[PDB]
């Protein structure tokens, strides 16, 4: 029954986190790249993404073999509200190799007020910052 | 003008803000005594006696400036009606976040109707240090796509 974990214990983002309830059980899924380098990005919103990755949020699927790296946690979770925006963080995610001091990966999501539909359109933007795009009346106000 | 941190795409992105590179946005937020002024200007000087600083923050009781973020370490990223401005190196925590240097990001909205306006952080001074982050937002048809 685990759910986000706020990093740190603001009511503020608690609140925010019951706002968003309506999506935990959708799951958002893109995929990037060309054979055969597509990436499938899978998004969880305070639920597990992927099959082999426990505690992720947020992971990126190898399509030509389906091996995950986790992108980010939700037990590692921020979550800010602008006027026609909300943006939820994962922290936590598998460190990288070679490159970004090989610091733990990171995930951003920006979920746009849309008031024409609950949950839609996510997408990578730009894959040490992991950033993603969605739409929901939820980040309405 | 704004030092990227890298790309050819944040560059042309750093042509299309031009616009707004002249103006100057402020906000205040939280009530006396500690109330706290956040100016911020697009790829040019904000502070009066930080130089180098893309967006600082005043303490209103005794004029304190804090620089939060430079533009000589900017960086750039647009969405589907959105622009996300990072600008990084800004004075380091004094005790607090592991007193790590700060780093402002605003995040740029669409609209249509104003080619700028509505900058505000999104929480107070005390908000944003406790979350050891200071995201801040506004209003531009820059944005748009
Ligand atoms: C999040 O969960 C992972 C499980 O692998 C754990 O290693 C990590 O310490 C947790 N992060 C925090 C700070 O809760
Ligand atoms: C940015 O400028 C400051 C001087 O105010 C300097 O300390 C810092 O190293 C510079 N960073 C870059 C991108 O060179």
């Amino acid at each position: 029954e685990k759910t986000c974990d706020l990093v740190g214990e603001s009511e503020k983002q608690l609140a925010l986190l019951k706002r968003l309830t309506p999506l935990f059980q959708k799951s958002f899924e893109s995929t990037v790249g060309q054979s055969p380098d597509m990436y499938s990005y899978v998004f969880r919103v305070c639920r597990e993404a992927g099959q082999h990755s426990s505690g992720a949020g947020l992971v990126q699927i190898q399509k030509s073999n389906g091996k995950e790296t986790v992108v980010g946690r939700f037990n590692e979770t921020q979550i800010f509200q602008g006027s026609n925006w909300i943006m939820l963080i994962y922290k936590g995610g598998d460190e990288y190799d070679n490159h970004c001091g090989r610091e733990q990966r990171r995930a951003v999501v920006m979920i746009s007020c849309n008031r024409h539909t609950l949950a839609d359109n996510f997408n990578p933007v730009s894959e040490c910052f992991y950033l993603f795009e969605m739409d929901s009346s939820l980040a309405c106000s």
